[PDB]
């Protein structure tokens, strides 16, 4: 009887593209490229993110009356703002560098608003409790930032400013300060006394001076004078002084920091659940081993790499074909295998996979496709970033980068995947063809080859047929006796 | 007779590199890398580039004297300068983001000169006609910039402007002005009759003030005070405010605009021609479907990317060897096609190619050379960017990542053509090789095999033997008794 | 007797991974990745490095009194601070565009220290011997910087300077100085009898002006005021003018200057050693002709790209088993070349190489290595790359460049060279195979294969015997008359 060698083939209809031919069917593949995210926004890193809801960071720090929480985590790994975000710096001028401002806190190991300079009694002489506007507004009354304090005269004086903080806590610490410009100069007289007025701020690794610009400027929320936001970062055992002969917004609460490398701000409404992640997107958290993903270019965390492309897929299975041998054709008839052997003999009729070559394949190919992803080299990173109004070259330099990491890389995986479908899908019919070669080892003449791709033996065998096979062991001479008139 | 078995070699001289063999030649390659390019300056995307001729940016905003034309286009796809442009801002002193003004004219929807704040009558009580000087001079005459108004005291006052435009036009709307920074105290009170001149600008978005710097200077075209150039974009419903109490080159002519995502500036003295375009260079325009170029690394449009090579050349042909089989070489004696038979008969002497297996190959081949071009992934871009004086870390940085990407596309470019090529031409006597065996699938016995890769038919035939060979039907047995005495 | 062939194979461990098989040892290989570095900091592109030693940049120009040399060069390649580098702008203040300056200096093609204002008499009506102060000591006395001249009241005033140079020497001059600030007006009008203090300094290009911030600071060094150190290039034939009514550290050297493209700054305490380099770390020199190293991220000069690799080794050499045939293994009986035949005679006995195949495949396989490395296409670069305290967006930038440069470099190169040692250790095979096929070539009939991958000949020979095979001239048929019975 026969002896037919060829391949499992199999039901379903997974395709992948191959250089030389596309849009064929292979009996199993593995996907590399994410199409699908888990729609959250998730634990990372071991800590929850911070969720800022209807308020910006510009609101947030300056402690917005709309926007009262605590810190969502006393350790965070992310700021998220929700798509609307309209609340923010409701006085309305220009939050000095705010976008570097946005960058380190962007991640911070620990943060506890604590009251530096405390609103009881730091402040004598002077006022702290009707500095409100109806710009900022709750209950319907006036109503101001929280964290800092509009000063303003008391009485029909304005004693200069003297304070100190000499940052004993060990930590870095944060600070910020407003600065008022009053919109008329008849505004100016009648809060501070005083048209000189001026700041000095000093430090070690900082000094700077400012003063006011009075002049009247078109209506935002109707404010017509406009606030500056300013900032610094005292380090440990370092000193910070304020003076003032006039506009300020002092400090009352000052930050306690420690930061990571970090990683940046997104911007979406996705809400927030519990479970634990590695990799982020606007969209919705990824939990993966996968080296790219198509879902958002912005990302957090080991990133997979981003690509334009849609079906990234190696095979790992053979061509599928279920159209005798593998030049016919595979068999459905075999399972729980690759490489097989159908056979004959006095009970015969039996489909079986050869389980030595095909582990000995599987064991390759797991290192194949495995080696197209352990070596990927991720590492933490934050790819969005953040560009103001006149920053536009800048701007368009990351783009450059961005855009240059995309094309190098859907055209490196595209034709990586291209070229190792090419190989694997040449790889199996090799192996089966030293597999029917191997048979060869013993069937050198003692078997009428036919172009299907299999055997006719010679004269009639037992099981003791299939096992000469499979443990190679053919004491041919013997076989060629009783082969001798069909070979004649 | 015998049949013999080889490849169509040809007369032309085309060469290609391969990983294993330096210089080697093939019968048809595709060139992949552009070195010719079409030596003009075009209309692209649709829309035909504004050509400066011989006045820079800073001079055509301006509305410098020497430069006079209308908008080249009302749309446009970049800007030209040509290589001489040495008029510009004609009285000298900086133009301040100039850089970024450069960028964000690069490319435009619309643009409309209009005259916001028409010269007549807008200034009452003030001059607008004697505002002129030699340093930009027309007839022999004083003269000055045409887009902004140089303003001065009329009689013995300067009542302090308080000019507001509101923007209704639904557009976004860029402003400029200017400010002059007299040389001495002597010329600031005989033209501005006042020390404490200042300006103030307003806006939603924006707000500053500036102040004269009044000291001698070097003389640069012979002027020692020296002027600087300011500009804003107020928003749609914007409101833009100016007061002035002294020095003002208060704007003229506003201008209407609107932006795309945009692309940068050349400068180059090639003549402009009014066939459509993709893709630019410096030199010259580029039409193409390949996916890099070497003739310049400066761009615009769907950019071809950059390399240092020379020689990218894929095969599609076969190893050219004119020096019987194809182990001695190929036939110059075929044609209009690849693998191919020559076969005898009674009458004989045929050479023709195996269209059925040719055109299999170059299915598999086109679509080959196609994948490396196809999923190339261009996007449009503008690869060369401007950095000033003092931006040179920010310079450098760019230069890193553009030689990143040089580095990077060269040694990816030539060692994959090497490693396609080095494949490609294996890929051919692979395919060789199996038609072959092909006819070994025939042949298994009745022929004898000579090591130059041809068949000796063991007894005669007609055309019939080329018939059974192309139809694969071959009826052995009955063959071989005609084959029997040659064989014994 | 019998003809074997097989190839050399050899005592090492050398081990290489490839993508099928991980840690498989092959008999010779090629190391492109440098992990070793020669310790020293070295002669670059023909010329010294200038070494600071103690001393840091913006002391070295301010030639603080703690650091005395020659420039270490007329011409250098880079600077080199120690890990220890305290010493630098000992009179506390920022260093403005320090970080830019830092960039310019950091290769020159010449430089000369020249005394563009002399101490003698340049100055009359002012001081220029006691502004001196103990935040800068020597001997225990008050001392001073000095390339720079702190001028001060001569009696009980102060007129104005208005010192000009004009840069008839030819070259690009770099010109410096400082400004004042100090801590309270008593010290203000005790040094300048001045309240109005300000600066003035004009060139073409440049125009900027400036005043003090008189307010009390922290201590550093225990100094209150603070000092604030700007900078200039003045154009060949340009002209810079100062002047000042108060507060100046006046140039009293400028430097003569040009400048190549450059290549930045190192920080480590290496020591410095004469032997010529190209490549440069910041651990140690290297001396290379490989593409990828793994030493140290920041590098100068024509860098081998960084990876995070570690045994990037490409194949030279076979798969090394010593463990007949090729098909039980390899011969260590062989020496000096790689395929070969093992034979015997009368005298027998004999392993030799192929010397015409080996020669063909070392080739091609020289070749091939090699074209690894010579497209590599390396050029003149400085990796490292300088920001401040307010730059993080532009440094995380730099980082993503980095990082990404970096994380294609690994996957490019560890999956390059898993391709092609999985092409050349089946390449290997594929010419011992061809070799073995070119036997058939003659023993088409006339010998028993054996499944080691060996020949038994079928009659008794002599050396030609391999006289025939080695010349491939067999004469077939006249010789299988003494094959006859031993094949019957
Ligand atoms: C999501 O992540 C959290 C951490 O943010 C996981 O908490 C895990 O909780 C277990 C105990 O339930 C921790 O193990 C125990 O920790 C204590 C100290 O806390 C130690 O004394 C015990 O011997 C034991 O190790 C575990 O360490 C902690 N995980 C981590 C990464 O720290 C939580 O289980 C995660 N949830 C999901 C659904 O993945
Ligand atoms: C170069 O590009 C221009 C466009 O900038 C090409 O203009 C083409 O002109 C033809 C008419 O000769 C247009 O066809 C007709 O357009 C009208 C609207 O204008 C429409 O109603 C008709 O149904 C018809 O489409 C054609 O659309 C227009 N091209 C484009 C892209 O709009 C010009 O022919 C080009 N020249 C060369 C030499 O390539
Ligand atoms: C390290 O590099 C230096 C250069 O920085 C090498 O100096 C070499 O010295 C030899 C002396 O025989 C020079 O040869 C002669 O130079 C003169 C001009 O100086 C010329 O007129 C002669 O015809 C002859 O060329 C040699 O040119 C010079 N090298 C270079 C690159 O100019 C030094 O030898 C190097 N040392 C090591 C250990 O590599
Ligand atoms: C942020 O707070 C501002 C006021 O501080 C809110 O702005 C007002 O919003 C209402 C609608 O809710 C508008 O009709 C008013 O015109 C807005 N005020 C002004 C002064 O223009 C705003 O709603 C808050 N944002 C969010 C997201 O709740
Ligand atoms: C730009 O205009 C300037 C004057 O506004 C021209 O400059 C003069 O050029 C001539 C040579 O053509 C010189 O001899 C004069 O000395 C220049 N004048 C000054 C005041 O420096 C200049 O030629 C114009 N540029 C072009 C390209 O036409
Ligand atoms: C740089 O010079 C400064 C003084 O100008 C040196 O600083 C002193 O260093 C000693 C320790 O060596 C400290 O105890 C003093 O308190 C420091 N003086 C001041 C004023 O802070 C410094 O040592 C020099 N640096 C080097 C590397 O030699
Ligand atoms: C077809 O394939 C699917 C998916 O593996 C499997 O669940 C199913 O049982 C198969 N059915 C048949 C009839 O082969
Ligand atoms: C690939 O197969 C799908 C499903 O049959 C078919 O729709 C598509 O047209 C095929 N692709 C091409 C390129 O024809
Ligand atoms: C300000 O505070 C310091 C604290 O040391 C004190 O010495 C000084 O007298 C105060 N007043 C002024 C005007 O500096
Ligand atoms: C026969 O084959 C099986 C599976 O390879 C093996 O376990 C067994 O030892 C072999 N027996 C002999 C006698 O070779
Ligand atoms: C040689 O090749 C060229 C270009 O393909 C062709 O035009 C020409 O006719 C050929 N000539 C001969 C003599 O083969
Ligand atoms: C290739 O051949 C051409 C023509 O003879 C010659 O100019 C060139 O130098 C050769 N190149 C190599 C690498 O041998
Ligand atoms: C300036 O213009 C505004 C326009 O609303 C006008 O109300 C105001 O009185 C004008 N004058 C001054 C001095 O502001
Ligand atoms: C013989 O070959 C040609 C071309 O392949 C084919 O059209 C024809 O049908 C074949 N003959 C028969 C009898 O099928
Ligand atoms: C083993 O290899 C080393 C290095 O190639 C060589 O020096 C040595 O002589 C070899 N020894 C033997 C015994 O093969
Ligand atoms: C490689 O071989 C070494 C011994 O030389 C062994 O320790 C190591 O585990 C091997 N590698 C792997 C991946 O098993
Ligand atoms: C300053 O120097 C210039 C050029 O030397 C000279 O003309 C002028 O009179 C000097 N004095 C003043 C006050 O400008
Ligand atoms: C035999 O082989 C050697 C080495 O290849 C060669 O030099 C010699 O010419 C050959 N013999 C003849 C008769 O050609």
């Amino acid at each position: 009887d026969t002896l037919c060698i060829g391949y499992h083939a199999n039901n379903s209809t997974d395709t992948v593209d191959t250089v030389l031919e596309k849009n064929v069917t292979v009996t199993h593949s593995v996907n590399l490229l994410e199409d699908k995210h888990n729609g959250k926004l998730c634990k990372l890193r071991g800590v929850a993110p911070l969720h800022l809801g209807k308020c910006n960071i510009a609101g947030w720090i300056l402690g917005n009356p709309e926007c009262e929480s605590l810190s969502t985590a006393r350790s965070w790994s992310y700021i998220v703002e929700t798509s609307n975000s309209d609340n923010g710096t409701c006085y309305p001028g220009d939050f000095i560098n705010y976008e570097e401002l946005r960058e380190q806190l962007s991640s911070v190991s620990s943060f506890e608003r604590f009251e530096i300079f405390p609103k009881t009694s730091s402040w004598p002489n002077h006022d702290s409790d009707n500095g409100v506007t109806a710009a900022c507004p709750h209950a319907g009354a006036k109503s101001f930032y929280k964290n800092l304090i509009w000063l303003v005269k008391k009485g029909k004086s304005y004693p200069k400013i003297n304070q100190t903080y000499i940052n004993d806590k060990g930590k870095e610490v944060l600070v910020l300060w407003g600065i008022h410009h009053p919109p008329t100069i008849a505004d100016q007289q009648s809060l501070y006394q005083n048209a000189d007025a001026y700041v000095f701020v000093g430090t070690s690794r900082y000094s700077k001076k400012f003063k006011p610009e009075i002049a009247t400027r078109p209506k935002v929320r109707d404010r017509e004078g406009r606030m500056n936001y300013y900032w610094t970062l005292v380090e440990p055992g370092d000193k910070i002084t304020f003076e003032a002969t006039g506009n300020l917004v002092a400090p009352r609460y000052a930050f306690t920091m420690e930061r990571d490398a970090g990683s940046g701000i997104i911007i979406s409404d996705t809400p927030v659940h519990d479970c634990n992640t590695t990799c982020q997107t606007p969209e919705g958290a990824i939990n993966t081993s996968l080296p790219f993903q198509n879902v958002h270019p912005i990302t957090i965390g080991k990133c997979p790499k981003y690509v334009k492309s849609t079906k990234l897929r190696l095979a790992t299975g053979l061509r599928n074909v279920p159209s005798a041998g593998f030049i016919e054709g595979g068999w459905t008839g075999m399972v729980d295998g690759w490489y097989g052997y159908h056979h004959q003999n006095e009970q015969g009729s039996g489909y079986a996979a050869d389980l030595k070559s095909t582990q000995n394949a599987i064991d390759k190919i797991t290192n194949k496709v495995n080696s197209v992803i352990e070596k990927m080299n991720t590492q933490f990173t934050a790819v969005g970033k953040e560009f103001n109004h006149l920053e536009k070259r800048i701007e368009n330099l990351n783009k450059k980068v961005d855009d240059g990491f995309l094309d190098i890389w859907t055209y490196n995986a595209e034709l990586l995947v291209l070229l190792e479908n090419e190989r694997t899908l040449d790889y199996h019919d090799s192996n089966v063809k030293n597999l029917y070669e191997k048979v060869r080892n013993q069937l050198k003449n003692n078997a009428k080859e036919i172009g299907n791709g299999c055997f006719e033996f010679y004269h009639k065998c037992d099981n003791t047929c299939m096992e000469s096979v499979k443990n190679g062991t053919y004491d041919y001479p013997k076989y060629s006796e009783e082969a001798k008139l069909n070979r004649e």
